């Protein structure tokens, strides 16, 4: 289109000024008919949908070589040395062309890897037909049958996995073509840049290593858990915790098998899942829920848009969806829409929070041109409902909603609530980490075709301490069992979020005029923090993302301390208790693997 | 430090360092003498006495370069950098970097003490079950048995009883280590040992040229692992797997030398491996090192001296003494006292070590006239090569027919494919572990892999690079690395890697500079006096040059380079991967999880 492509301009500050009001302008229309696109195929897999998602995508990669050929034309010689930072940051994201640098035969083969991959992984079946969600999901998180749970995990492995390889191959080849014309060395690099930190890795590395004794504990102190109940055939005590055991799909998150592990039993139980059936909770009123925890700050209720254009459910009616949560700013200022498969479960309820978290972000930034639309980076994104979430799970929010039977304040109920609270938080950080390390190497060519399953199994082994209950090989691809991977969506977002949100949690509580524990901090009704998390989220990525953290939180770095003062009482707890079943800290016997079950499977 | 040991004053220039680097020469000899000799009592003569007197004269040595370091420090710690003369800021460059002299007294003591007793736990372990040592006894059964069980029992033995007990000493070593050069304003011992190349895309250098080895590496792995299973069959060796880690012919299944007579191509062709013959014929060890002394002379570098064939250990003592077996090579900076420990045994390898350590000797003799600071090679991979490209020639059938150890002289395909299978066995099975031993050793000093990953790190960088496995299960109790002579000695690895690629950048060109002109693979630069002359130039130059130039001036280009081992490979290279693909082989090992079981009823 004409009106799309792009004006003539000077080649100067005020010129730069003036262009990027008219760059702003036509990708508004561009983004739009992108985003909408993906929604039709994601809430509706066919063929169809397939095609009109790939016709959207070459449109953008026009806009985008159109302004970015013409930014260099302009720009490229003087745009650093502009005293405007907003506009360096904008012209700098302009200038930056992505599959946009392909030649059009291969930014047709781009679009289309990535609409088999989407599809295979949310189309996988297991059959003797269950799909991941809910029917492998509920597998995982409630069966404690060795048997069992083993069908299930393998079996998706081996459905998502193994036909994923190939195309995986070949995106990955592209990518990095695409990536190589914008001066990166490959496709890890760029998504690197997007933390605008000459020490991000070390900075990350620095960041675990003062995590990893609180992680070594959990996972010690669950293992002996999981040896209780399926016996020495099953659980080494100095090994690896077989990767199906845990609750989770990709042992993720442990909080599903807290029923297992909890620390003083016979107290209320934490997890109110129970209770949310026994009352007839349904998705839209989770949702409800969460928004009034939002608006309760003074941040802004869904609009009317959120409530008749989203899907709440899996739909009834036969239809392939992609099931993985996802929250979608259309680019409009007006539509906005989450895609959830919603159970009524503890987890989903956070996982609720977590996608609105994103909603609200969207609302607090739709005035802004569209490439200050993002969080400060990406981290931020996903901390916004997870903060949220930590003061809804506590005791006290949950009696207030009418949960839970009010607890008594005493050391063993903060005990079990701070361990529960660590299944969920602690043990994600491992996997947080090591998934973007496989995939940086991936693209680095460290990790070649013939290396892709071993250099998974060894990063999952190295930092989670888990092992594959089945013997996998080369034609076995497990990454691309994890949705993120097949649907090119970065990870060490997550990992930065988990640390990010308990700073962002103290600094919320300290404006709330909170004064108890940090983890029994309740944000609920408060306008100050409201007010505070309102300048981060209009912000958008207008600002570097260390001086919003500076301004949110009186610190400039990501940072470990207030998410170790959180934990600090189970951190200690747990410590005490593996010394007294003198407990191994790690996995020296790290070629352990579980046996098969007896005549499996059958 | 005696008062004729220390440093005395010198201005705070250019014309001082001179003076400073010329009084220091005349004291760093005796220092380096007394430390070398305490070396070689304790080495030929392995005693609790004979310990404690090497650690003490290793502490003289650290005192020594702690006064004379401080000194270089004070009065010239900026503008040595600025010397005119490029010899002196080499030699002063190397002054100031103090290494274990950085540590205090105590931990000076605890660093010598560790060294003492990681070199002794190596050189004095023993497998039982009346006790096999290293070398000879599980030398041999590696090289000879074709027994899986056998095998087995000698490999886990020699794992179990090196490694185990070094573990806790090795990690206390890197920890102090790390503390020394950290103080010399290194990262770690690792930064500090890659300066030594200069070069600031070293590893990035060295990972582009294992890219363009892998292949060849891949197809010769494939087609060994073909007549293994043949032998061993489909119980204990799996075509898509890593091979077992005992049945390469070595304890660290470093070359393949030893398993040529399985795997030969043409078996009716003359026998390449002259191990029998020199056995018929009576060789001992003094003929050995006098035959690789005549390609020497032949080349009209210098003889051995009188000092040498006096002084050096040239057969294992039958007399009962324990000693350090790993062959090795002994300057005593004093420009006089050159020698060879070596326990010599009768066959072809050894002859071909015998040339890699006589290389050395060699190399310290053309620079013994340089300043102490500069007697070394041009960079590590230098020394290294030296040996190694005279033994390429010695390997020739055309040269073995010329010393009286090949009797039929064949020139047709096959017998060229047979010795260049062989070749390979000892080149390019070597690249994979070469590379890989110090990009373990780098990831243990900087901090990657801590104590906890140990043996999960070490036979993850086994399997992705040389596709082995362990055949018995191992855990984190095991230390694997430290049952190799290098982790427990602190002796760098990557100058093997550099050399193994070097070696056939300086055989093309003596090869071409001795006027030969046919195959890579067939030249024999026996009797070139100019092929001597170009050697000699790169001898004599010791480290007082960049390493960059003095490869240019020797091969004309400035950097490693593997088109020479490719051209020299190329027929073979070809020839495996035709061979695989006919046989339908898989390259490399996707079942990556795969061991093989146990003998049933091991090891009784
Ligand atoms: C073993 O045999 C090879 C092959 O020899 C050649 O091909 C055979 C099939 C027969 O036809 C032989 O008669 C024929 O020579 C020998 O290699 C060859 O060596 C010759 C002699 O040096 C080489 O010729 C030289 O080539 C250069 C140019 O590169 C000229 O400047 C010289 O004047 C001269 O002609 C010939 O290139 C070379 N062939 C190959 C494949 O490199 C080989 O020397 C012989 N080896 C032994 C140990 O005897
Ligand atoms: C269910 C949660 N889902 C993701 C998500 O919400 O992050 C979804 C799918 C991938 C991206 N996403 C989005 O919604 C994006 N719109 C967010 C980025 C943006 O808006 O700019 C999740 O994956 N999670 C939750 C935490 C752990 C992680 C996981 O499950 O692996
Ligand atoms: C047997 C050969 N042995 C070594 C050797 O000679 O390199 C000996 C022991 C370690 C160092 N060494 C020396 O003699 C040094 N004095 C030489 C360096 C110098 O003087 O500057 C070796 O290990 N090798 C040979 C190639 C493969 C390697 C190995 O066997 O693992
Ligand atoms: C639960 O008990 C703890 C006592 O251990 C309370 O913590 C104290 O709370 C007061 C009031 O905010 C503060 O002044 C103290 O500094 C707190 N002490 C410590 C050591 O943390 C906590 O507030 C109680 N709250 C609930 C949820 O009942
Ligand atoms: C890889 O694995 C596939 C699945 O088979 C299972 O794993 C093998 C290794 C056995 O140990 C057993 O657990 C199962 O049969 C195999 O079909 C396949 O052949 C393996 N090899 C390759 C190269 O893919
Ligand atoms: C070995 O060393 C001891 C001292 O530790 C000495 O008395 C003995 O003579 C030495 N043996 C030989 C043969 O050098
Ligand atoms: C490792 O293996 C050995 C024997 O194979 C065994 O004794 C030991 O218990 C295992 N070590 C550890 C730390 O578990
Ligand atoms: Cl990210
Ligand atoms: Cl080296
Ligand atoms: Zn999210
Ligand atoms: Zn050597």
């Amino acid at each position: 289109d004409p009106g799309l492509q792009p004006g003539q301009f000077s080649a100067d500050e005020a010129g730069a000024q003036l262009f990027a009001q008219s760059y702003q302008s036509s990708a508004e229309q561009v983004l739009f008919q992108s985003v909408a696109a993906s929604w039709a195929h994601d809430t509706n897999i066919t063929a169809e949908n397939a095609r009109r998602q790939e016709e959207a995508a070459l449109l953008s990669q026009e806009f985008a070589e159109a302004w970015g050929q013409k930014a260099k034309e302009l720009y490229e010689p003087i745009w650093q040395q502009f005293t405007d930072p907003q506009l360096r940051r904008i012209i700098g994201a302009v200038r930056t062309l992505g599959s946009a640098n392909l030649p059009l035969a291969k930014r047709q083969q781009y679009n289309a890897l990535l609409s088999q991959m989407s599809r295979i992984y949310s189309t996988a079946k297991v059959c003797l037909c269950w799909s991941l969600d809910p029917d492998l999901t509920n597998i995982l998180a409630s069966s404690r049958s060795y048997a069992m749970l083993l069908f299930a995990w393998e079996g998706w492995h081996n459905a998502a996995g193994i036909p994923l390889k190939p195309l995986y191959e070949d995106f990955t080849a592209l990518s990095n073509e695409a990536y190589k014309q914008d001066g990166f060395t490959d496709t890890g690099a760029y998504w690197r840049s997007w933390y605008n930190s000459p020490t991000f890795e070390d900075d990350l590395e620095h960041l675990y290593q003062q995590l990893e004794p609180l992680y070594l504990n959990l996972h010690a102190f669950v293992r002996r858990a999981l040896h209780r109940r399926y016996g020495d055939r099953y659980i080494n005590l100095r090994g690896p915790i077989p990767a199906h055991l845990l609750g989770d799909m990709w042992a993720q998150s442990w909080e599903n098998i807290y029923d297992m592990v909890v620390p003083f039993p016979d107290k209320p139980n934490l997890d109110v899942t129970s209770t949310m059936l026994q009352q007839g909770w349904q998705a839209t009123h989770m949702f409800r829920v969460a928004e009034e925890f939002f608006t309760s700050l003074e941040l802004s209720p869904m609009p009317p848009e959120f409530w008749e254009g989203s899907m709440l459910e899996k739909p009834a009616d036969g239809r392939e969806v992609v099931c993985h949560a996802s929250a979608w700013d259309f680019y409009n200022r007006k539509d906005f829409r989450i895609k959830q498969c919603t159970r009524v479960t503890m987890d989903q309820l956070s996982t609720v929070h977590h996608e609105m978290g994103h909603i609200q972000y969207y609302l607090q930034y739709k005035d802004l041109p569209v490439s200050l639309r993002r969080g400060a980076n990406p981290g931020f994104h996903e901390a916004i409902g997870d903060v949220l979430a930590l003061s809804v799970s506590t005791p006290e929010h949950l009696h207030k909603i009418g949960l839970l039977d009010r607890v008594t304040n005493d050391t063993e109920s903060d005990i079990n609530y701070l361990l529960k609270m660590a299944l969920e938080k602690i043990a994600f950080l491992p996997f947080g980490y090591l998934v973007d390390q496989w995939r940086w190497g991936v693209f680095s060519g460290r990790t070649p075709p013939s290396r892709y399953n071993f250099d998974w199994w060894y990063l999952r082994t190295k930092y989670q301490g888990i092992c594959p209950p089945v013997t996998r090989n080369e034609t076995h691809f497990d990454a691309g069992a994890k949705f993120h991977v097949p649907n090119v969506t970065p990870y060490i977002r997550y990992f930065v979020s988990f640390v990010l949100q308990f700073q962002f949690h103290e600094a919320l509580c300290k404006e709330a005029g909170y004064e108890g524990p940090l983890h029994q901090c309740d944000i609920y009704r408060s306008t100050k923090a409201g007010a505070k998390l309102r300048k981060v989220l209009r912000a958008g990525s207008s600002r570097p993302w260390q001086e919003v953290l500076k301004d949110m939180v009186g610190l400039d770095a990501l940072d470990a301390q207030p998410l170790l003062k959180y934990f600090q009482l189970v951190t200690q707890w747990l410590q005490e208790q593996n010394q007294q079943n003198g407990e191994v800290l790690g996995w020296p016997e790290y070629q352990w693997h579980p046996p098969l079950p007896d005549n499996y499977p059958e």
